């Protein structure tokens, strides 16, 4: 038999459903949600880093000519000097009053320790949720995991369940994402092919170890004025250090729902929000006729005590007259309050106590025990400890928290003035005929 | 849990009271004063014979 049911999700809060087929006693649905994954798809952009600057020895030709050339290295800047005068610990390294000519060019290159220290940046879209189900019946327990998709069925026993899709789509990501030693920052990382220097990704290259790369962080070379051999360079600071010290919080900081990020997927993992629908299939064999369930006669309640806690902390009991041995279920049919067991031995004439925890103070419902129903209703009170860090809210407050003292107390206030004006307006017709009298 | 009481202060006379909680059976509480004990501060002016 196949159920369908909604369910909150968020892990370590189960959820108790029923099955009712004729002939068959109800059998106990428990769901729980161990674990969420939001893995999206991400492609590669680029990888940046501290940068290192190689300054290779100046070319110098000795009282003659040169020309500059252009070359294939990133950032390359290359520029000639006339009238230097190169000197060395040897002394004049060439001879002629002015003629000589020294070239000297400059360019970037990833710095060794780079191997791990670079930074990433990523593009992200189309996030996708899996779940993993435990799914409870009959104290049989079962595993499942799913995409959330409602098109994908999982396998577990050749068991074939199907859930979502999500009722709105949440994702703490952004377009643009940096990653870098673990930790993820949401930033508009330029484009691959853009720089600007003195700002992060001003060295860009398309792999860790990539012979090509593209870069400009404004080098400009400045005339010697040294008696010795000296290649004065000019250049901004290095943008990946400047990011660094203003990139600001991480995203574990700012995820809504307590999303757990994991770098290596760059997958958020453990947060809930929205609701899961999802339609679960039954062997038949599972089931168990009524004949052989346990009968029960003569239902009532009595609740001890409750309060109106957060955590389960209300309790209620039970008394029951059956014929038969055996363990029978039991639920609650009112979403406001939900119980804490399943199932339960019955005896001829015993009587067993429950806990349950409910979202109202007025604690009025109908309580399912196996096959027959018992309605029933106590008033709760506030508790003294208001913050703990359990569980909290098994139903969402559905505007129930009115109490029926209240309820009564608006009921009564309102009043029937327009049955007094509709009075009015009778006795005004009879006086206008009494007027006819005169 | 706190609880709290205003009792008589007077020796050999037990105080009963209970405290509530859900889902917790009532306790006893009993509270007695054994001995009151009232104390000033004092200096000492002088001595004489
Ligand atoms: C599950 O409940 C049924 C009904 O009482 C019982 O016969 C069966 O032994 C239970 N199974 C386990 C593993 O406890």
């Amino acid at each position: 038999f196949e159920h369908a049911t909604t369910v909150p999700n968020v892990p370590g809060i189960p959820y108790k459903a029923l099955v009712e087929r004729a002939g068959y006693a109800p059998l106990n649905l428990e769901i729980t949600v161990v674990s969420s994954e939001l893995t999206p798809s991400t492609n590669k952009e680029y990888v940046t880093c501290k940068f290192h600057t190689v300054v290779p020895s100046p070319q110098v030709k000795c009282c003659g000519s040169l020309e500059c050339k252009a070359s294939s290295k990133a950032d390359y800047t290359c520029r000639v000097f006339g009238g230097v005068y190169p000197f060395m610990w040897g002394g004049a390294q060439c001879f002629c009053d002015s003629e000589n000519t020294q070239l000297s060019e400059a360019y970037v290159e990833f710095a060794p320790d780079c191997t791990i220290d670079h930074a990433v940046a990523l593009k992200v879209h189309t996030a996708a949720l899996k779940v993993g189900l435990r799914i409870v019946y009959g104290n049989t327990t079962a595993r499942l995991d799913t995409f959330v998709n409602g098109v994908t069925p999982g396998s577990s026993r050749d068991l074939k369940v199907i859930a979502g899709p999500i009722s709105a789509a949440f994702s703490p990501f952004d377009h643009k994402v940096v990653i870098r030693k673990g930790l993820v920052y949401n930033y508009d990382f330029p484009e691959y092919g853009a720089m600007n220097p003195g700002a992060f990704g001003d060295i860009q290259a398309s792999s860790l170890d990539a012979t090509d790369i593209v870069a400009r962080t404004d080098i400009r070379l400045l005339k010697p004025s040294v008696k010795n051999i000296h290649v004065p360079y000019t250049q901004a600071v290095s943008g990946y250090e400047m990011w660094k010290n203003n990139s600001g919080r991480p995203l574990q900081e700012t995820a809504p729902f307590g999303c757990k990020i994991e770098v290596e997927p760059l997958r958020a993992t453990n947060c809930a929000y929205g609701h899961i629908p999802i339609s679960i299939d039954i062997p038949d064999a599972a089931f168990v006729r009524s004949s052989e369930s346990p009968t029960i006669l003569e239902v009532s309640c009595t609740v001890a005590d409750c309060i109106y806690s957060a955590d389960f902390g209300g309790s209620l009991t039970l008394q029951y007259k059956a014929n038969r041995e055996g363990h029978c279920p039991v639920h609650s049919h009112s979403t406001t309050a939900v119980l804490k067991e399943a199932t339960t031995h019955v005896t001829a004439t015993g009587s067993i106590t429950l806990h349950f925890s409910t979202s109202s103070p007025q604690a009025n419902f109908i309580v399912s025990l196996c096959g027959k129903k018992t309605t029933c209703n106590a008033e709760c009170k506030p508790p003294a400890d208001h913050i703990i860090g359990e569980p909290h809210k098994v139903d969402q407050e559905f505007q129930a928290a009115v109490s029926k003292t209240s309820w009564n107390w608006l009921l009564a206030l309102f009043g029937g003035a327009s049955s007094l004006i509709v009075v009015g307006l009778i006795v005004l017709v009879c006086s206008s005929m009494l007027i006819n009298t005169r």
